[PDB]
C-alpha cells in the first residue's frame, strides 16, 4: 500500500515546503504529539511554533531517501533531509529519520530524531 | 508479519547485550552498510568496531517503544534505547531511530539516527 507514503509526501509538499500553517489540521490529528531529539510536543505547541516560523522569510526544501521507505496500515517510516534557506544565509541542511502513525488519514504520533540534533 | 521484527529484537538480545561479535556474520549481511549520524561504514569497519569495544567492560541494556514498530515485508522501523554501562561511571542512555532493510534474514541497511548523538 501507497496510501501512508503519500499523505507523508502531500503533508510534506503542501504543508512545509509551501509554507502553508493553516493546514496543519488537515493534516494532523487534534491529539497529535510530536517525539523529536528528546523534546515530546502537544499539538498546541507544534501548531503554535510553525505558525510562528512559517510567517518568517524562510524556506524550504525536501527530499526523501527513495531506498529508506517502510511502509504498513497506518504507519510509514523514511529517511529525509530538509534543506533551509534564510535571507543572506547559506542553506543548511539537517537528516531525519521519522516514524508516523496515522488515525483517519490524519497523523498521531511522530518519533524523529535528527542529525545534526536541532537543539 | 513479525518476522523483521523478531529478527531485529533478536540481533539486539544475542549480539548487542550479549556482546557477542562473533555473531555479526550471522545477523548482518556480508555487502551491509550503517548510515548513522552522517557517517557511512561499511560491513568491514562496523565488524571491526564492534570486535573491539565489546572487548572492553562495557555492558548494554536495552529498550523498545512498542508504540513506534513498523515492520513490511524485509523492512522494519523502531525506535530504541541502548543504555551503555561503564565500570565507575554512571549509565547513559541514548535514543536510536533506525530503519532496517534486510536480504535472505540478514540485515543489508541501517539507517539511524541518534539523540543526544553520539559524535
Amino acid at each position: 500500500s501507497m496510501v501512508s507514503i503519500a499523505l507523508l509526501r502531500e503533508m510534506f509538499e503542501k504543508m512545509v515546503v509551501a509554507k502553508n500553517a493553516e493546514l496543519i489540521g488537515h493534516y494532523y490529528d487534534p491529539d497529535f504529539v510530536m517525539y523529536s531529539d528528546g523534546l515530546r510536543q502537544e499539538f498546541a505547541e507544534f501548531n503554535e511554533g510553525h505558525r510562528k516560523i512559517y510567517a518568517s522569510a524562510i524556506s524550504y526544501a525536501i527530499e526523501y531517501d527513495e531506498d529508506a521507505w517502510v511502509q504498513a496500515p497506518d504507519r510509514v517510516a523514511g529517511r529525509v533531509w530538509i534543506t533551509t534557506s534564510r535571507p543572506g544565509e547559506k542553506p543548511t541542511r539537517i537528516e531525519v529519520i521519522l516514524i508516523a502513525a496515522y488515525r483517519d488519514c490524519r497523523i498521531h504520533r511522530i518519533w524523529e530524531t535528527t542529525w545534526p540534533s536541532w537543539r
